[PDB]
């Protein structure tokens, strides 16, 4: 299954299964910087699923990996920001994680898979 561009859809459909999860609230949109005013003191890079999936859709990824890096900086924000290991929102984040790299794993291998078979001469 040599698709080079099938991973966008199947990175859409995932977006989709994400924003169904309950889960997912508390990351479908930048963080408040009104309710946690010091965010931006311990967080850089702020990253959330609305900005991923237009950034998807703008046609401004050029490769699953780089979906990736940004889903996954998600869930960094929220374990450096977390003030608990038992707190709600990082315990969302823990388990929306799981469930993200559950299904992204076949989405890189058959793009990389893909790849290499386009460079096989
Ligand atoms: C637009 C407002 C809204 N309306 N419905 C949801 N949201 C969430 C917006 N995002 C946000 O405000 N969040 C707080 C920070 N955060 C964390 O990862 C934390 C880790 C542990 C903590 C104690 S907070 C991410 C979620």
């Amino acid at each position: 299954s040599y698709d080079i561009q099938a991973w966008k859809k199947q990175c859409e459909e995932l977006l989709n299964l994400i924003f169904q999860c309950e889960d997912s609230e508390p990351f479908r949109q930048p963080v408040d910087l009104l309710e946690y005013p010091d965010y931006r003191d311990i967080i850089d890079t702020p990253m959330d699923f609305a900005t991923v999936r237009e950034t998807l859709e703008a046609g401004n990824y050029e490769s699953p990996m780089e979906l990736c890096k940004d889903v996954r900086l998600i869930f960094s924000n929220s374990k450096a920001y977390t003030p608990s290991k038992r707190s709600r929102i990082y315990s969302m984040s823990l388990r929306l994680s799981a469930f993200f790299e559950e299904h992204i794993s076949s989405v890189l291998s058959d793009y990389k898979s893909a790849l290499r078979f386009h460079k096989r001469n």
